[PDB]
């Protein structure tokens, strides 16, 4: 996260750390005691059987108390996710048990059935454990930005007409650059408090407002989401 803060620990229960190898390589939430939303392009070309996904976390570098470490059972990618275009960037994670809830492992609820993606203007925010500059530094934790929904029209622009009617962009409040960076993919966009965006692409230089933060329009997602649900359910 760039042009961020670092969160109060745990004040943001819902987010996941998606591990492959030992090393944190994407963000989430957590939808269900044990399902994860995340993007799609981060279990491209990865062997599931070296993914972990750890919920109740601050710190990464530290066996926290409140962590809570999952394998995965199922990895369900969207049937239409184009990894060229990043369309349809979204994937649920069934995990091999169920996350025990408590003041550090929370839920995050997804937008309506029938509700619409936010305006343009729109305050959100963005958590995640990936770089805080351009040179590749590391937080000291869970961070998290402050940004504005920009304008579907403006950002396909800046895109050069790259952007599928299933996708939102962010901008920053101010001059500073604010928004994601490298691996803070698949982790949540939290508009008024609910997850309407899912970290999917972004530009060379991250928070940079010539190349806009891409997010995956979750409303859009509502459905397939719990028809998969269902899918696994008893
Ligand atoms: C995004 O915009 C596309 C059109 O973009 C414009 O036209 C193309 C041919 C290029 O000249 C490009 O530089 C221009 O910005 C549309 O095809 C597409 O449907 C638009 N998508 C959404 C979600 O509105
Ligand atoms: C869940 O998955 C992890 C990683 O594969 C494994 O270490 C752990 O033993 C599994 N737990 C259960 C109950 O299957
Ligand atoms: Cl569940």
């Amino acid at each position: 996260i760039i042009g961020g803060h670092e969160v109060t620990p745990h004040s943001r229960p819902y987010m996941a750390s998606v591990r492959f190898g030992g090393q944190h390589h994407c963000g989430g939430f957590l939808l269900r005691a044990r399902w994860v939303v995340s993007a799609a392009h981060c279990f491209s070309h990865r062997d599931l059987r070296t993914g972990l996904v750890v919920l109740g976390a601050h710190v990464l570098s530290t066996a926290e108390p409140t962590q809570q470490v999952f394998g995965i059972d199922a990895l369900t990618t969207h049937p239409d996710y184009h990894p060229m275009t990043h369309a349809n960037d979204i994937c649920l994670l069934r995990l091999n048990g169920s996350a025990v809830l408590g003041p550090a492992v929370g839920l995050l609820r997804l937008p309506g059935r029938r509700a619409r993606p936010p305006t343009a203007g729109t305050r959100c925010r963005v958590a995640g454990w990936g770089f805080v500059s351009d040179f590749e530094e590391l937080p000291p934790g869970l961070m998290e930005a402050k940004v504005r929904v920009l304008d579907p029209d403006v950002c396909n622009s800046s895109w050069k007409g790259h952007l599928t009617l299933t996708m939102l962009c962010t901008r920053s409040g101010d001059s500073h650059r604010r928004g994601f960076c490298s691996a803070d993919s698949g982790g949540p966009l939290v508009c008024r408090n609910r997850a309407h965006g899912l970290v999917s692409f972004s530009g060379l230089w991250c928070g940079d407002p010539k190349t806009p933060d891409v997010y995956t329009q979750v409303s859009a997602f509502v459905a397939w989401i719990w028809d998969v649900v269902r899918r696994s359910s008893p």
